[PDB]
């Protein structure tokens, strides 16, 4: 709604800014701490800034909403040599185009969102087993042998029983069909038996594009014309496969493994031949259910037969395949050890298939300019347990990133807050701006604050949350992190992190940029200073900070003694940007008196906490 970034530019760039429409802030070395706070608070949109910032720390500037823009690689702060957030190209300078400049900021700004989400997700991989609302981004960074990845991803085009097709979706080009094949099927299997591997160029391109999951897999590759492979995890068989026996002998049963069976067999007047090969791969796989978690079989659609049968779980289109390529892939979910619970996918069984509807699929989804989003969706569908986060009761520590306040969850605040009470890390959208390429509804900030904060649950806005993690987990979230503080501030974040001790007033907790303007805006619009501070912060709907920690910092810490309290700030490795019980309860009473029903509990909860503690 109101959070803004300070778009800071270096000197060589400063002149272009002056001729724009956003406001301009000229510093000037000194600037005391309080100067910045009262100056920055005057601005209600994003603002440009230039001049000397070198005596300020990164976290101080981030608490202000600073984004660093320059032609140069970095800027010298008081703390670190900070990597430039937005690097303005030479040609962009220079032609002095104010529009191209701003579009440069904006594009790089959209790219920085990933940095914000990734920092939160990395903390979550360190602290959680369960992941809800997941998609390819989570799978990609997950240890499939430890993490459990759940979600409700957009289901791809499939075929069973049954039938549905389309509807059609817009799509983009991707990798060549056969490496794309490995792309969506390879995720949790430790061992792959690949029959009909060919010349291995396909496998070697997978190694090149995906070093990680290639290396973690043991590859048994079968083909009479297969060349040598000096890769230690590629065991090469020049055997022609006609029975399960050819595969059983290259297995170690005395050790537990998830195995995947991949069949791409084809040969050199008709091709009832091609049919008996596809059927064979399926049959071999079915016989070997119990040893294999899953199978992917080559599936060419016959020309003569209008209907026919096969052994399948799903049949789907192939990403990167040609428009005229009348071939699908047969996914078979089997029994056999697996790091992913795929029980929701029906056991592979005998399936009737009408050529015509399987003919449409090709025509709807294939094409050398299609496949990118198909590939994504196949990947997510095969490898994520379909579960509704709000309805799932868990035994393991869980993470709940970027899904709660998706529009599909509208009007389900109770169960949303129920997640935020127990999640290790959860996010909720609170942004009120009107607010593009993002389809979430906003939770009222004051409600979040009042419901979210517990002894064990830390509740902060996105930027606060990051600054907290910078401070508490220095190599989970580095100081040098490129991210957009305004963006971060569209989210509330809850953390399973104990109140700090001493309960110091760190930036993560206390920024309150714009508070003075907000009190005036409250008074000229809806009228009724430590008590006024609380009443304004809540009533403004502009802030998300942690009440529990804040109440702890106010009473237990602050008086105190100026000297012996910084000291406990030093020490705490904490910084700031600013240098009673009956007052706080007066604020809360005034707040609930201005709005009952629409809140609050909770409120009474904090009220009956302050008058006891
Ligand atoms: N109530 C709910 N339960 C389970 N999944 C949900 C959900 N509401 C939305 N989702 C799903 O969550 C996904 C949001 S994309 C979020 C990606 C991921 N959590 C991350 O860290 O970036 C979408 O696939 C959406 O379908
Ligand atoms: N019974 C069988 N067992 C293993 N491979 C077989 C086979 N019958 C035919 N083949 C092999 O199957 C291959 C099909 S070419 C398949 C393309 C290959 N997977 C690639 O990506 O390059 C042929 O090279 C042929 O040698
Ligand atoms: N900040 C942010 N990061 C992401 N990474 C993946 N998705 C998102 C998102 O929606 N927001
Ligand atoms: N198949 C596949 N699709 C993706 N889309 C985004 N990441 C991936 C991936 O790792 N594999």
């Amino acid at each position: 709604p109101e959070p803004h970034a300070v778009l800071y530019v270096t000197n060589e760039l400063s002149h272009i800014v002056k001729d724009g429409f956003l406001p301009i802030w000229k510093l000037t070395g000194d600037e005391s701490l309080n100067d910045l706070w009262l100056e920055n608070g005057k601005y209600a949109t994003d603002v440009y800034a230039y001049g000397d910032v070198s005596k300020w720390t990164i976290r101080q500037l981030r608490g202000h909403g600073f984004i660093f823009i320059s032609t140069h690689k970095n800027v010298q702060l008081a703390d670190i040599i900070k990597t430039v957030d937005v690097r303005i190209p030479r040609e962009v300078a220079r032609s002095h185009d104010m529009k191209a400049f701003e579009n440069e900021i904006g594009r790089r700004r959209i790219r920085m969102r990933k940095g914000f989400g990734d920092a939160l997700r990395n903390y979550a991989f360190k602290m959680a087993i369960e992941f809800h609302g997941s998609e390819a981004e989570t799978l990609n960074d997950a240890n499939p042998r430890l993490h459990k990845i759940y979600g409700m991803p957009e289901i791809p085009p499939l075929y069973m029983e049954y039938a549905e097709i389309g509807t059609r979706f817009d799509d983009e080009p991707t990798d060549e069909k056969l490496v794309s094949m490995l792309d969506y099927i390879v995720y949790s299997a430790e061992e792959v038996h690949y029959i009909g591997c060919g010349d291995l160029r396909t496998l070697m391109q997978f190694k090149k594009r995906s070093p990680g999951r290639f290396r973690r897999v043991l590859w048994h590759v079968y083909d009479p014309i297969a060349p040598e492979c000096s890769d230690p995890n590629v065991i090469v068989h020049n055997i022609m496969v006609d029975s399960k026996k050819d595969i059983l002998k290259h297995m170690n049963f005395l050790k537990r493994v998830e195995r995947l069976f991949i069949w791409d067999v084809s040969s050199d007047e008709w091709e009832t031949t091609r049919f008996a090969e596809d059927r064979l791969g399926e049959e071999i796989a079915y016989e070997m259910g119990g040893a294999f978690s899953s199978a992917l079989i080559k599936h060419r659609i016959p020309n003569s037969k209008d209907e026919y049968h096969c052994i399948s779980t799903y049949l789907f289109p192939q990403p990167g395949a040609d428009a005229d390529m009348y071939e699908l892939r047969n996914f078979m979910r089997l029994r056999g050890y697996s790091h992913v619970d795929r029980h929701m996918h029906p056991d592979a069984s005998v399936t009737k298939v009408v050529s015509r509807d399987v003919r449409k699929m090709v025509e709807l989804y294939h094409g050398r300019d299609r496949g990118r989003f198909l590939k994504k969706r196949l990947f997510e569908h095969l490898h994520i347990v379909r579960k509704n986060g709000l309805l799932h009761e868990s035994d393991e520590p869980r993470a709940d990133l970027f899904y709660l306040t998706n529009r599909c969850n509208m009007g389900l605040e109770p169960s949303i807050y129920e997640v935020m009470k127990k999640s290790v890390i959860a996010t909720a959208w609170v942004g009120r701006a009107p607010l593009y390429d993002y389809d979430d509804f906003a939770l009222p900030r004051s409600t979040v604050m009042l419901n979210g904060s517990y002894r064990d649950i830390r509740i902060l806005d996105g930027n606060g949350a990051i600054l907290f993690l910078m401070w508490r987990y220095p190599d989970i979230v580095k100081k040098d992190l490129t991210y957009d503080p305004a963006w971060a501030m569209n989210f509330a974040v809850s953390l399973k992190e104990p109140i700090p001790d001493p309960p110091v007033p760190d930036i993560s907790l206390c920024r309150f940029i714009g508070l003075r303007v907000e009190s005036s805006v409250l008074r000229v619009r809806n009228p009724t200073d430590l008590s006024g501070h609380l009443y304004v912060t809540l009533m403004s709907g502009a802030y998300v900070t942690d009440l529990f920690w804040w109440f702890k910092m106010i009473l237990d810490w602050s008086a105190q003694n100026r000297e012996q309290k910084l000291r406990d700030l030093k020490r705490s490795a904490a910084e700031v940007i600013e240098w009673v019980r009956n007052d706080l309860i007066a604020a809360l009473r005034e707040y609930k008196r201005k709005m009952g029903m629409r809140e609050g509990a909770s409120i009474d909860s904090w009220l009956e906490l302050l008058r006891h503690l």
